[PDB]
């Protein structure tokens, strides 16, 4: 599963340099062009998504009550849910990885740091499993790096 690995690979890092505030630093295995002008456009774009989102995705925190390991590891199946509603477009891949942030924020702000990798691993997992057929078609991270071009 290249397309897994991949897409963990961006995540993980765009959600840790959110919590953190820290640009990541930690080599991949190897040159990943488009991996780094993903992170990139997450960087330009996620932020906004956010900012727009604030209410929705504060009241959708509430709901949740994330306290631990134990509530991180139990989100796949509404995860699924709201993200399978209606139709696939990258503006809603592009939301599922913003509130990823905003959650990964949230488990810093509430000192619970060592959760954001398995949160950053249930949202890859969901993303390829879910929306898979669709993100071949359209070349996966290329096509989302397109996308949102300049
Ligand atoms: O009434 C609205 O305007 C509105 C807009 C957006 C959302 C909303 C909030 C959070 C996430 C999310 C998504 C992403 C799919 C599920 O994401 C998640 C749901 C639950 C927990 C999650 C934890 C980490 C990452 C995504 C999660 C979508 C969408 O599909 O359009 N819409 N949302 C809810 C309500």
């Amino acid at each position: 599963d290249e397309l897994y690995r991949q897409s963990l690979e961006i995540i993980s890092r765009y959600l840790r340099e959110q919590a953190t505030g820290a640009k990541d630093t930690k080599p991949m295995g190897r040159s990943g062009a488009t991996s780094r002008k993903a992170l990139e456009t997450l960087r330009r774009v996620g932020d906004g998504v956010q900012r727009n989102h604030e209410t929705a995705f504060q009241g959708m925190l509430r709901k949740l009550d994330i306290k631990n390991e134990d509530d991180v590891k139990s989100l796949s199946r509404v995860m699924i849910h709201v993200f399978s509603d209606g139709v696939t477009n990258w503006g809603r891949i592009v939301t599922l990885i913003s509130f990823g942030a905003f959650v990964a924020k949230h488990l810093k702000t509430i000192n619970q740091e060592s959760c954001i990798e398995p949160l950053a691993e249930s949202i890859t997992d969901v993303l390829v499993r879910t929306k898979r057929d669709w993100l071949v078609k359209q070349r996966g991270w290329d096509g989302f790096v397109e996308f949102f071009h300049v």
